[PDB]
């Protein structure tokens, strides 16, 4: 395997025999990502082909797609047609990682990556970690993610479950894919932004900038209760999410 590239650590290593592209992860947490994606089996999910230890050796499937941050535009998002498509896929990876007990713990547009077809695989289990085990739920206690998309429990509480966690840092990035643009700094109540949306104050940016069918499910996504929050099996039956799109 030779590198041809650095992806952006992570550069593209292409076999000289058989020629096929590759994600090489070179890195000196590690441990638990590499036992984390040995587990890991779906279509959208970044698959994991092995590892070497000579400096660790990361083997991924290449996606040439590269990140969704990339696919949307400033201030604009993109069309509301591609950005359900995008969510439907994100829905189908979080549900299959929720269902093994696995949880992202910092799902972003950067760690959202496009294939060939433009299939969405998540990426990076860095920071991902088990919360059901024997049929066990563990609280999560550890503070992990990136600010603009983690859940307000996750500053505000000593636990937390993990699952409505990821739930709402998928709904931060179905505000960026529909706005092009981060609704706060922080989920917190000092933050300006943050409690004007609490205030249903969607008459602002990025709310503005949204239909009525997605706004709706932003609704009942970004809910600070993680209790009252609507569940992945609820977001299936959400009208939006459900709408026949151009
Ligand atoms: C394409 N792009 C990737 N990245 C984008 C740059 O940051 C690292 C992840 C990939 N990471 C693993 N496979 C990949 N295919």
């Amino acid at each position: 395997w030779d590198l041809v590239q650095t992806l952006g650590e992570v550069q593209l290593a292409v076999n000289r025999v058989t020629e096929e592209a590759v994600a090489v992860k070179i890195v000196d947490n590690i441990k638990k990502e590499i036992c984390i994606n040995k587990m890991l089996n779906h279509e959208n999910v970044v698959k994991f082909y092995g590892h070497r230890r000579e400096i660790q050796y990361l083997f991924l499937e290449y996606c040439s797609g590269g990140e969704l941050f990339d696919r949307i535009e400033p201030d604009i998002g993109m069309p509301e047609p591609d950005a359900q498509r995008f969510f439907h896929q994100l829905m189908a990876g979080v549900v299959y990682l929720h269902g093994i007990g696995i949880t992202h713990r910092d799902i972003k547009p950067e760690n959202l990556l496009l294939d060939e077809r433009d299939n969405l695989k998540i990426s990076d289990f860095g920071l991902a970690t088990v919360f059901r085990y024997n049929n066990r739920e563990r609280l999560l206690n550890k503070m992990c993610g990136t600010l603009p998309y983690v859940a307000p429990e996750l500053l505000k509480r000593r636990e937390f479950h993990a699952e409505p966690v990821d739930v709402w840092s998928c709904g931060i990035v179905l505000t960026a894919m529909l706005a092009g643009e981060l609704p706060w700094d922080q989920p917190s109540d000092s933050c300006q932004e943050y409690s004007d949306w609490k205030e249903k104050k969607t008459y602002l940016n990025p709310w503005k900038k949204i239909d009525s069918a997605p706004l709706a499910l932003l609704h009942k996504i970004l809910v600070e209760n993680p209790s009252a929050r609507i569940t992945i099996p609820d977001i299936k039956k959400d009208r939006w999410y459900n709408k026949p799109l151009k």
